[PDB]
Order: structure tokens, then sequence, then C-alpha cells
């Protein structure tokens, strides 16, 4: 199944969480995380997982993954999920989004 992992702008976080849903709905064997950089260096995430993917993969625990590298925390269920941090390295954040979500697909 596709992937999509990015770093994007968003006003919110419940605009964020719709985007990825509406991502998920129109091409539903994809799988997305998106995060948002705000101020102050905060950053925003959002991600949901394909229903047909591997059950070894939750969003919740995709989304922790990458916020708590953030020194941040995250919350949601199996299906979608949600969290916050802080990072001035985007880089790092989006790799361990891609690599996680690799290693459950
Ligand atoms: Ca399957």
């Amino acid at each position: 199944g596709p992937l999509i992992v990015d770093t994007v702008s968003a006003e919110s976080l419940s605009v964020l969480v719709k985007v990825v849903r509406q991502l998920c709905e129109q091409a539903p064997s994809t799988s997305v995380l998106l995060l948002s950089p705000q101020p102050m260096g905060k950053v925003l995430c959002a991600c949901q997982v394909a229903q047909g993917a591997m059950p070894t993969f939750t969003a919740e625990a995709w989304a922790l993954a990458v916020c708590s590298h953030m020194g941040g925390k995250a919350w949601g269920s199996r299906v979608v999920a949600q969290g916050t941090g802080s990072t001035t390295d985007l880089e790092a954040a989006l790799s361990i989004a891609q690599t996680y979500a690799l290693s459950q697909l």
C-alpha cells in the first residue's frame, strides 16, 4: 500500500486531521502521516493507517514514534492518531515516520 509522509502547512490540527482523512478516503490503500510546523518550534502530527494494512501497524504507535522523538506526546486509536512535539530537525522526524511505516507495512 502507498504511503504519504510529508511536512505541510496547516492552520490547525483539526485541518491537518481532516486533510489526512480525505487523502486516505480518496486513495483507500494509502497510509498517511503529515507533520505541520507551527510557531515557536512546535510541530503538529496527524496520521491514519489504511484499512488493508498489516495488523501490527497502528496509527497511535506511528504517531508516538514520531512525536516522542520530538519530545512530545501522541494519542489516538489503531486507525487514526495525532500528536505534537517541538523540533528543529524536520528531516529526522520525517525519516522516523517513513522508516517506522515501512517496517510495519
Ligand atoms: Ca492487506
